[PDB]
């Protein structure tokens, strides 16, 4: 059904899910060698073999690329597939879990996560995120690779793992940078498997970390424009990557 191999992006529809994938490598400034991704109808499959790579953006340090798919409204690319639900106010969100298979599989020392993330702002459909909004990334897996920010608590917060029900550990980073920056990372880091998560939890924690800040109001009245999965990797170091990665079983439930 869709298949990419150069930077872009495309809309699909899975089970019935309106959604975009994005072949993404923002901050890559030139790469030799090969990327693909694929969507047949059933799954998502991204694969990368790419060498002579170099930060777009030196001095932001920070990861060099984010090849994923999403629910929703992207506000970075003004884009949204169509038939969306998103953005909802946070406030009106009852519940938005989010259930997924994967496999991620990467050479060693490669700078990587499986991250999903949403983007909180004061106006629906904003095309950028600045003082007042917020990023929000929920880390299930890590190798050679922390968060922006610094590490400022940790939560408990539940989540189905290969069917059962268990208590993760979150760690949650945070950096003040153009807008807040918060990113929640599993410590016990998953390659491989199910997971299905409320990220209203997120939402919640979220909240209570930032009641206190100078920078975000009004927490539960920003919009939660889209639902991002995909995986980061590499450094302003890295100058070369192989990595791959398989989604399937993929859903979401909105209620407001």
């Amino acid at each position: 059904m869709v298949l990419m191999t150069k930077p872009g992006t495309s809309d699909f529809v899975w089970n019935g899910i309106p959604l975009s994938m994005e072949l993404n490598l923002w901050n890559i400034k030139e790469y030799s060698g090969s990327v693909a991704m694929k969507f047949d109808g059933e799954k998502i499959t991204f694969d990368a073999d790419i060498q002579n790579l170099s930060p777009k953006e030196p001095e932001r340090g920070g990861v060099l690329g984010y090849p994923e798919f999403y629910y929703g409204y992207k506000p970075w690319e003004n884009h949204t597939a169509e038939g969306s639900k998103l953005p909802v106010p946070v406030s009106s969100m009852k519940s938005f879990s989010v259930e997924v298979s994967f496999d991620i599989h990467h050479e060693p020392s490669l700078p990587l996560n499986f991250a999903m993330e949403t983007w909180l702002t004061r106006e629906k459909y904003q095309t950028e995120a600045s003082i007042g909004d917020v990023e929000i990334m929920v880390w299930f897996y890590f190798n050679n690779l922390t968060p922006g920010g610094e590490k400022i608590e940790e939560f408990t917060i539940p989540f189905v793992l290969n069917g059962e029900s268990v208590e993760g550990t979150w760690e949650l980073w945070l950096a003040e940078w153009g807008w807040d920056y918060l990113a929640f990372r599993l410590k016990d880091p998953v390659k491989k498997g199910r997971v299905k998560f409320d990220v209203r939890h997120f939402l919640d924690a979220a909240g209570k970390a930032l009641s206190s800040s100078a920078r975000v109001k009004d927490f539960e009245d920003l919009y939660f424009t889209v639902w991002e999965i995909g995986t980061e990797f590499g450094s302003p170091e890295t100058k070369s990557a192989q990595f791959g990665w398989k989604f399937e079983n993929f859903s979401i439930d909105l209620e407001v």
